[PDB]
């Protein structure tokens, strides 16, 4: 027996707060959708639910899988995280939030030293998977996705929530690739910041200065460069510890493809100002990116079909 129940977001957050020696079989948590059903107040892997197929990808602090509720047959995603590296922020930051640009959480359930976080599965795959498959993305589609990402950031930032690791691997697409949404709040902060992916990290992060929402903007423009070039910024120019190069080198605007139109290059420049004070906000950048997309003639490229050679 255990303490897994059906309820709302706030009841999950409250319990998650208590998660922060020996290894137990303690089973407890909150399922947020009727599609995931506790059985006699239990929800245990291999008994009531199971993972299958290959991994979906890497999440913060744990692996992500396809899973199925054995009773309802309902399919979703699960990130399994060891209790000692589980951050509460992942289940508190988005409680009471709802946006088309944010992948909804289905709940979380602890099973001894493991915390299983359940989330909607979008069948388009991740933006990171799109890049790998296609080499890189054309300018219009990259702008379109950045726009959508930035809309997600507006929604977060006005609530003083920092996503903390905005990157293609944490953006999910819909089945026709027309919709992108943010996921994985493992590094989220409610405005001590646990830094995300090194290649996407702002100078103020490596400098150890107080971080604000502008960290997400920098990261999102690093993601933009990744979509355009097919690789994370820095990696094609620099060898090892990117920490110091982010802090000391000019911002990676040299990595903007020469083919990009004026306003595309401008937006990326403004999203990549070294001093957060001069860096564009999500509201500002979203507007510029919107103008930028119009000026290249709107979204025209099909989401797949043409492999584009990345930067050598
Ligand atoms: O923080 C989480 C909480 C619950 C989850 F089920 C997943 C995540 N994290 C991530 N999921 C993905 C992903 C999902 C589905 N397909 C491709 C990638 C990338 S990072």
């Amino acid at each position: 027996s255990g303490s897994v129940s059906s309820g709302q977001a706030h009841s999950l957050a409250s319990l998650a707060k208590t998660w922060s020696g020996p290894e137990t079989e303690d089973n407890e948590g909150v399922l947020l959708t009727e599609k995931l059903k506790p059985v006699d107040y239990e929800y245990r892997e291999e008994v009531h639910w199971m993972t299958h197929q290959p991994r979906l990808g890497r999440g913060s602090f744990g692996e992500v899988h396809r899973m199925k509720d054995k009773q309802t047959g309902f399919q979703c995603a699960v990130k399994k995280v060891r209790l000692e590296v589980f951050r509460v922020e992942e289940l508190v930051a988005c409680a009471g939030l709802s946006s088309p640009r944010i992948v909804p959480l289905y709940g979380a359930v602890r099973e001894g030293p493991w915390v299983n976080i359940f989330m909607e599965l979008l069948e388009g795959g991740s933006l990171g998977q799109l890049i790998k498959q296609m080499g890189c993305l054309p300018e219009d589609r990259a702008l379109y996705y950045l726009g959508q990402a930035l809309e997600g950031l507006e929604y977060l930032h006005t609530r003083r929530i920092l996503h903390g690791d905005v990157k293609a691997d944490n953006v999910l697409l819909s089945s026709d690739g027309s919709r992108a949404a943010l996921c994985d709040f493992g590094h989220a902060l409610c405005l001590d910041y646990i830094p995300g992916t090194e290649t996407h990290m702002a100078p103020e992060v490596v400098m150890g200065k107080p971080c604000d929402a502008k960290v997400d903007i920098w990261s999102s423009c690093c993601m933009m460069l990744h979509m355009l070039n097919g690789c994370h910024p820095w990696t094609q120019y620099f060898r090892g510890p990117l920490c110091l190069k982010i802090a000391s080198e000019p911002p990676p605007i040299r990595e903007i493809p020469p083919s990009c139109a004026p306003l595309t290059a401008q937006a990326i420049q403004e999203g990549l100002r070294k001093e957060p004070v001069h860096r564009a906000s999500a509201m500002e950048l979203r507007r510029k990116v919107g103008k930028a997309l119009q000026e290249v003639g709107g979204l025209k490229s099909p989401w797949k079909g043409e492999y584009k050679e990345p930067r050598g």
